[PDB]
């Protein structure tokens, strides 16, 4: 609970960044005893132990050792070093002492299929990587500088540590790369600098209060940069920190009553697995808020969620009272706008945001994009974009992409979306899975959940685009096109027998354009 | 030159910018049936003629031609289209046709080996290529969609135009990359967006800051992309621009003798040439003004150079006066940091620079940086860092090079500099070049430069340093190494005994840091 | 020659302006007990004693003294506090001690008329002033809440230093208040802030393009904003300053001789004087720079000048040697701008100038403004106009003054000028001195000075407009006059029998336009 004049010291660094945050708790003084850092023991450390609890000075010495290793390995500023692991905490430890060289960590997800964090790390001219147990079969043989693990460092590395460390960062120094979940092919590495990973934290610092986000759970997959973020930014309010690594349900609500957090960040599947889940045994009252980056969670686990725990709220004498319940948070972000630009609050009873994400933060700019690249009156659908100081400098090695990605002075997003009068947003779909028919816009995805939602018969379906030959029908073409669905029938459900006219019920009961046809599908 | 209307309406004009000057004169309902654009006969029209005085509504014709061509392969915005050929106007053509696709044409230079610009080509992740007859075969038969000549586009391609042209570009968006044409290897590839790549122009421009740049002879490299900036600047201020592809130095002369140019542009190894020609018989009484824009010209060029021509100065009644000979300007800058981040100017009579360089323009500010990023006081010997909003995004698809040629916030020019009392730059050498000795560091290419200006004996000569293994002595380093010159010697020279203690004597009578052994070779 | 290390403090400190320059010593950890300021004596300490030179620690303690002094005479933030003193170091003391309570110390010339010095002291709402005890009863026994002078300040009063001491400024706090002089009308109050007047010293100290500064003698008038500008720079470069009240030759020159400076800071007027005494029998040999903020210093002075002393180029081995001779830079600033808008370099066998004033520093914009505020090009007249970071928020308590001196944007320095080809600009003349004529243009001061140059018979001239009631015809007038030259012959020399074409050969020889009539003045 750092005071008010730590406060103002921790904003009046113009040296503090994601690059050097553990060197300027170095420079404040701050107690080099008190434990800082949780552990779920997926890490040893050079002496070979497995630490659950590290403290502020071990911190120190851990990041040196690796350092000093490293500098002994030759990475020098600028060089790029893979990690790939499936530990937070070791995933943190070398994220810091790389930086602390002008080094490059580039983060890589454990569960990358083989060939693909093969070649994903090749395409960095990386010099080198580290990886857990595990993964070390998936870099080895191959033709990096070198290929370590934990056991690789041994306590001695400590006295290669070079003269001048650590290293100081501008603010446009790269000091992560990342990569985004849920993909399938080749993802793309997204770098951020000193400032841009900080930034939005640093920017809440400047002005409102820290809260009492005293206690963080971080069950964000490792290699995200968001958990990094979060990670720093508990570092320096005095708040301790778990690095949780298994986005397992059952995983983190063991660590949630080992810990006991008043913040708990994760992902959506993380938290669906925990709100449908017997919590009679748990404990979970010492939570005050969840956040979520990534895929918004569904409103059923959420008010499943914003059931346990106390939060402050405002009290009618203008004083701080402990109404019950949870508040949680749907941070809209990504890899590359690097937080969180949209914020939908959820807390007990809150009614349905339904498609409406908000403003964004005061930092950031979004606009609702034609195609030529100019913001659309309120009531009209364009592409998402947006503009920010987070924002990555580009995807690393791939300009191509990166351009394409970008219209209008904006990055896109990948969405289409809409305005009210009052300028709050309203996510619609993803681009791509708009179709341009004859009865209007059909949006994929919001016509298969309401099919979904409606039809129980259902299992899955997919709505299609069935177009003739060189009619280009999607967001940016000019012509028409079919929507289909393929319906996908739960085991002995009853069929009807005019599939068409059965899913176009549904969709008129809404006001969304018909398809053209219904087709069964074999499942 | 230009009404004060219509620089006004210029600069109230937020939508120019290196992707769209073409389309902007329009707006400004500049004429359509006057010449505006001369060539040097080696690219070919569509209707297959080789015109050499093009109007602004032909020049329209060739783009629009163009820009249905591409858009009919299959061109969209962000795409890249290689560009290999030796005309400066086939490069320009398709340079302003790509722009207007959104695509980003891609500039190569038609001498590179062709293993290397086909690997150059292929790591930018080109959609097509255009080329000229001679270099068709070095990207043909590969993996690029499209490998096509001038030959393939006809003006049927003209009503292939697709709805909404011409792309509206923003500030941001990528309209250019090329490269240095310097120094082999790999060359890197450097984009420019609509916004940088005649920053320094349309900001001189708003501050009206200016003199009448007349007739436009472009003798740059086609493939350099200030040969473009150069030309839609020229081009947007109502300037007849001469696209003038070989910079052999009688060829130029040729063009300068024909087109007549109050300005040329050119880099300094062409003015070398012109310069060490005969000009007795060449009339260069047109010439007001020459810009380099590369490597910095040889003072000694400079001095014949601006014997020639004549100017107009502020005459002692505040009227402009005609005096003779004309002002030759260095801009030290680079594909970078675009042409112009310096300027050196220099008139007759006026004094040498030795190697001060001078402050940059305002726009821009620049360093002598520390290894660890941080500006030194005048007097010391750092890495000139250059920031500058002239300056491109990024190495195309190499963000690793990138950032290795960054420090502190600057980009690395790859020199040595350092700062005199006034602020004032010196160039000293490149960093590469630097010795870390017992005695001082050797700047090895200003040792060979003092040793051959004083040692009549030598044709050539090569410092270069040896130490221990491991000892880490150049400008990266942190140790000391030894300085050895190797010297070659010009048919019937008598070669003194003692080589070392006879090359040490010209670096101490000016202060230099000595070699410790000189050696025949 | 201040350490790496004292630079990178100063250049990362985000507090550091002209409000506080004294207490980031303080901060850094200035050593207390070595000398920063020297005085020529004037002011009155505490104590009742009149030091010649001060420690850090005394300078801290000085102001400390009288900072609780005006805080128990209930001065607050933003109260306006005259101070009408002949004294360099007691402006400095009341500057440094007013600006640490957040109030705004404004700077009055004591040789101002007094009721002259009352009204503009009045207009600004001061709560109280301070003066020199000759000028005690300039304000004394009028409205100001206090009128106080060195002897009621004492020892005791610093412990009524306020909690909190000393003050945090915001940039754009207002820390003082200053005027010019050369001026008909009531002189114009000067607001400069924590930024604006510090502004381009800290720029050439973040990019490193300082120098040797050495020892800084300032023979500015101690009323003028440039003074304190100049004294916060030395002691902010670890330089030693010394506070020269007398702008009389005679008494600079005593000064350069008992402090020996190597750069020293003044007005024309003040240069010309040295430049002109017997300097055979005087040692300037320590200076190595002069700077001439303000006016433009007289071209046959500077020769007299830079030929004194020595400075340091680069040689042949790029390390420096010491030339003879030294640099006089002509900054050509006013109160409203700070004192370096355009450097103007002269070094020994420095070629005239003529007109020519170079271009501004990088961090102001200039331009030759048509009528309705728009750049003209090369070659036309137009007035001069000056944007910059270190331009003034506008005339204390007098907006209509202030807008009026504005145009397109830039603040009007009142001088018409000229641009060439690269960009140079060139003085023409300050715009009422200017008339308008058929045939062009007169420029009535180059006139005066071309026929002066060119008419060594003519002691003195004065070109003067002549036309009839209801004609205005300076350059913001409409209307036309005829320009006559009133000659002023020296002693016993050769009357010609065609003045007017005798005045009209030299004019229309340099291309000059040509004056109606020439008359004779006797004396």
């Amino acid at each position: 609970m750092i005071t008010k004049e730590e406060r103002a010291q921790i904003n009046a660094d113009p040296e503090l960044g994601a690059g050097n945050v553990l060197h300027r708790l170095r420079a404040y003084g701050r107690p080099t005893d008190r434990p800082v850092l949780w552990t779920d023991g997926t890490w040893r450390a050079p002496d070979g132990s497995h630490p659950e609890v590290i403290t502020l000075g071990e911190l120190y010495e851990y990041v040196e050792t690796y350092a000093g290793f490293y500098h002994g390995k030759g990475i020098r500023p600028r060089d790029v070093v893979g990690v790939l692991t499936a530990s937070s905490t070791e995933f943190a430890i070398n994220f810091m002492a790389i930086n602390s060289l002008g080094a490059i960590p580039s983060f890589a997800n454990a569960k990358l299929r083989p060939e693909i964090a093969r070649e994903y790390i090749r395409r960095q001219g990386a010099s080198g990587a580290v990886t857990d147990t595990e993964r070390h079969e998936v870099l080895a043989g191959g033709e990096l500088g070198f290929v370590v693990t934990a056991e690789d460092i041994r306590p001695e590395h400590r006295a290669q540590l070079p003269q001048g460390w650590p290293y100081r960062h501008d603010p446009t120094d790269p000091i992560i790369i990342s990569h985004s979940s849920g993909t399938t092919g080749m993802p793309k590495a997204v770098p951020h600098t000193h400032q841009t990973l900080l930034y939005a934290q640093l920017h809440r610092l400047k002005l409102s209060v820290g809260g009492s986000m005293g206690r963080l759970l971080v069950a964000l997959p490792g290699n995200h940069n968001a958990a990094m973020s979060v990670m720093m930014f508990g570092l320096l309010l005095d708040s301790p920190v778990y690095l949780q690594s298994s986005q397992r349900g059952s995983d983190v609500l063991d660590a949630i009553e080992k810990f006991k957090p008043t913040t708990v960040f994760g992902f959506s599947g993380t938290y669906g697995q925990i709100a449908t889940s017997d919590l009679s045994t748990r404990d979970m009252s010492s939570i005050e808020a969840y956040y979520n980056t990534g895929d918004a969670a569904h409103e059923a686990h959420i008010r499943v969620l914003v059931a346990q725990g106390s939060h402050e709220e405002i009290g009618p004498d203008f004083k701080p009272v402990r109404v019950p319940g949870s508040v949680f948070t749907d941070g809209l972000g990504s890899s590359e706008t690097g937080y969180s630009i949209f914020h939908n609050g959820h807390k007990p009873g809150s009614a349905s945001f339904g498609r409406c994400i908000g403003k964004p933060m005061s930092f950031a700019q979004a606009a609702v994009l034609s195609e030529d690249g100019r913001p659309l009156p309120a009531g009209e659908v364009g592409r998402l974009g947006v503009r920010s100081p987070t924002l990555t400098p580009g995807y690393w090695n791939d300009s191509l992409t990166w351009h394409k990605l970008r219209l209008g002075g904006y990055w896109l997003t990948g969405d289409l979306a809409m305005q009210d009068a009052e300028g709050n947003f309203y996510h619609l779909d993803r681009a791509p899975d708009a179709i341009r028919t004859e009865a209007g816009i059909v949006f994929s995805t919001r016509t298969e959940e309401l099919l979904l939602a409606s039809l129980p018969e259902l299992a899955d379906c997919t709505v299609t685009a069935i177009a003739e030959e060189g009619v280009r029908a999607d967001w940016d073409g000019d012509g028409v096109a079919e929507a289909y669905v393929l319906l996908q029938f739960t085991d002995g459900a009853r069929e009807p027998g005019d599939l068409t006219g059965w899913v176009n019920e549904v969709l008129a009961g809404q006001g969304f354009p018909p398809v053209t046809r219904a087709l069964r599908m074999d499942s």
